[PDB]
DNA sequence: ATGGGACTTTTTGA
DNA sequence: TTCAAAAAGTCCCA
């Protein structure tokens, strides 16, 4: 329900928004945490504000009402005019209310804490500074009634498989004063994900993004499987609009290495570079100049993309794998006619250039005509999960029989020579499938269009796609998920661009040698690495890198 | 107990 | 009718 941001990050975000505030010019700054919780950020905002007022108390006393601006009145002034908080949890608000009160009855000091849905509250005024950590809820874990509200009221950033924190970005931007500064920590995925395209467009066209701190797959929150970034933006009048990008280099480092986050950012554990916000396309390609030069060379040289030459499709989605997937040595497969059985592989079975021998079998239950002819299969294998199967969406609507696969796709797409790759991996692993392998959605497949078979072969494609060049090339724009894991999904894999030049024959021949060695009984993996090194040199020569 | 590594389902909107 | 996206991942062990 409540997640605690590390103190080093909270202090960095508060200092990011307030360290250059001119309290003399504006002694009434409105600082808001829209998901304040117990007050991780607001309590630190109090301390920073208190030092700001006390350090200039005599200048304020001289410039303004001398009786009002006293050290004894700082506590009341902060709570009345400066600190604002909102959270849906009553108990967190009550705890934060006590913590703010205990920072110092005389007369009923009013604290601007609201217990509400920040996405529904009618905010009466805008704010100078906004900080905090919004909630993250995906499309599966969000209520259907609430999602209808979000789709209707937040359609500028929320669509399809978008996340809840997209709307908080929109709300924070909307209620930020002109010239104000916002700084939040959110998941990093919107920086590259397809769902975040509208959100990226909304941020780019409404605020100046001062800084992006990208932690990639490092674990910022303990015992939480999320990858985080810090976004700092303003609504100031500026003409340069360049972004400071801090991208981590070592994902295993501990965040408490230094007393402050800015020490870590300046260190060798991070890299810094600048991106012109006016040059951002629908995609935000945030890489240094060497990588940008590398990426642009490959883009310009290559004339084809995988989408042009290939047909992509996602694997089987049974809707209940335990009901339809069995070990190939399971005795219950004696009850199933071999015409119903398909080879079944997982992502771990995909290597470079080849697929491991399958150990599981899929019951393609869609080919079972009626319940009477194959009652034994239904009663003894599939029916053990009938209650769970009946709860699938297409079963409740009558589109699918209780024993059918939820998304059985087309058999002919799988029962052919094709290339398969895992949906999440640390490296490029594209394999030729010779054995008509089926898979779940953790493996993606594609086959070459007929009109392009004379230009590109499967052996050539796996040669370049598994090379170190294309491993680096794909990861420049790929979606970073967690420690040493990128998404390998068609929405980016099919955008990979490929080339064809005088090195085609030698590259294809080297790949065939690698494939031949990998399929032998006594595999000498040593020569495979040497052949791969030779191929990488050819590809680098081909692409002029 | 916590931190780190291998591995990855099916619900869901369109 | 039927596609493909989505980690506040999930789980195990030292
Ligand atoms: N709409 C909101 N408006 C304002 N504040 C808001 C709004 N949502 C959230 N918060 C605040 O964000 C603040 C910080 S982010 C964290 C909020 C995530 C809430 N979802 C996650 C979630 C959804 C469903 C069930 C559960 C759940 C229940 C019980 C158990 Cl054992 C385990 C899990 C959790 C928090 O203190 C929140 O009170
Ligand atoms: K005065
Ligand atoms: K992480």
């Amino acid at each position: 329900g409540i997640y605690y941001t590390p103190k080093i990050i909270v202090d960095y975000i508060v200092k990011k928004t307030l360290k250059n505030h001119d309290i003399i010019k504006n002694p009434y700054p409105r600082i808001l945490d829209i998901s304040c919780g117990c007050g991780n950020f607001l309590l630190e905002v109090y301390d920073i504000l208190y030092d700001l007022f006390e350090e200039n108390i005599y200048e304020l006393k001289k410039k303004y009402d001398e009786n009002y601006w006293t050290v004894d009145n700082i506590h009341r002034h902060i709570l009345n005019y400066c600190i604002y908080g909102a959270d849906i949890d009553e108990k967190a608000i009550s705890i934060l209310k006590d913590s703010l009160t205990n920072k110092k009855d005389e007369s009923d000091i009013k604290i601007n804490l609201f217990c509400c849905d920040s996405l529904k509250k009618k905010w009466r005024y805008k704010f100078d500074y906004i900080v905090g950590n919004p909630p993250y809820i995906g499309h599966k874990k969000l209520e259907k009634k609430y999602k209808k509200f979000l789709l209707e009221k937040y359609s500028e950033v929320y669509k399809d498989k978008a996340d809840l924190y997209f709307c908080f970005y929109k709300k924070i931007i909307d209620i930020l004063k002109q010239g104000g500064i916002g700084s939040v920590i959110t998941p990093r995925y919107f920086l590259e994900s397809l769902s975040g395209k509208d959100l990226r467009e909304y941020i780019k066209s409404n605020v100046n993004v001062q800084e992006i701190v990208d932690f990639l797959g490092a674990n910022i929150f303990k015992n939480i499987g999320v990858s985080s970034c810090i976004l700092t933006f303003d609504k100031k009048k500026t003409k340069e609009t360049y972004i400071d990008v801090f991208k981590i280099k070592n994902e295993d480092i501990c965040i408490n290495k230094f007393e402050t986050l800015e020490e870590l950012l300046k260190s060798s554990k991070f890299e810094h570079f600048n991106i012109n916000q006016r040059l951002l396309s629908d995609e935000w390609i945030l890489v240094n100049k060497d990588d940008e030069t590398f990426y642009n060379k490959i883009q310009e040289k290559c004339k084809y993309s995988l989408e042009d030459i290939a047909i992509s499709f996602q694997g089987i989605i049974t809707g209940c794998d335990k009901a339809f997937i069995l070990s190939k040595d399971d005795v219950k497969l004696n009850l199933v006619d071999d015409k119903f059985l398909k080879c079944w592989i997982k992502s771990k079975n995909i290597n470079k250039y080849i697929v491991d021998k399958s150990e599981y079998r899929l019951i393609y239950s869609n080919d079972i005509d009626n319940e009477n002819t194959n009652k034994r299969i239904l009663d003894e294998i599939i029916g053990l999960y009938k209650t769970k199967l009946e709860n699938r969406r297409e079963c409740k609507s009558g589109i699918r029989k209780w024993y059918e696969l939820q998304w059985g796709r087309e058999k002919l797409f799988f029962e052919r020579k094709k290339i398969m790759y895992p949906y999440k991996s640390n490296e490029n692993r594209f394999a030729i499938d010779y054995d008509n392998n089926f898979s779940s959605a953790d493996v993606y497949s594609f086959f070459i269009k007929e009109e392009y078979l004379d230009k590109f072969s499967y052996e050539y494609l796996v040669g370049i796609l598994n090379s170190s060049v294309y491993d680096k090339y794909f990861k420049i724009t790929a979606k970073k998920m967690s420690k040493n894991i990128y998404d390998y999904y068609p929405n980016k894999v099919m955008k990979i661009r490929i080339f064809r030049d005088n090195n085609y024959e030698e590259i294809e021949n080297l790949s065939k040698q690698i494939i031949s060695i990998l399929l032998n009984k006594s595999i000498d993996k040593g020569k495979v690495e040497k052949l791969q090194i030779k191929m990488d040199n050819l590809i680098m020569d081909s692409l002029g890198i």
